């Protein structure tokens, strides 16, 4: 199972990004809060590495470790954007 990314909200000030991670292809989508030691954008693929670390793009050099994920839903969404830079 691999994953797209959807949406993705760019932080520095607490290191934890929000995706949306969706099937490969777009048919589902969910949310997760991760953390990232390289940069991520829409577009990229998400691939499992162990439970919680996934490459990113489609290389596994590049990589994010989730936190937490859930289903799609706006205010859920937007909320963890708002977790992700300091609740703003």
């Amino acid at each position: 199972m691999e994953w797209l990314v959807k949406k993705s909200c760019c932080n520095k000030q607490d290191n934890r990004h929000v995706l949306m991670l969706c099937d490969a292809g777009g048919a589902i989508k969910m949310i997760a809060e991760v953390k990232s030691d390289f940069a991520v954008k829409v577009g990229d693929l998400l691939s499992p590495l162990q439970n919680a670390l996934y490459c990113i793009n489609r290389e596994k050099l590049h990589t994010v470790k989730v936190l937490s994920a859930s289903s799609y839903s706006p205010d859920e969404w937007e909320r963890q954007c708002k977790v992700a830079g300091k609740t703003q």
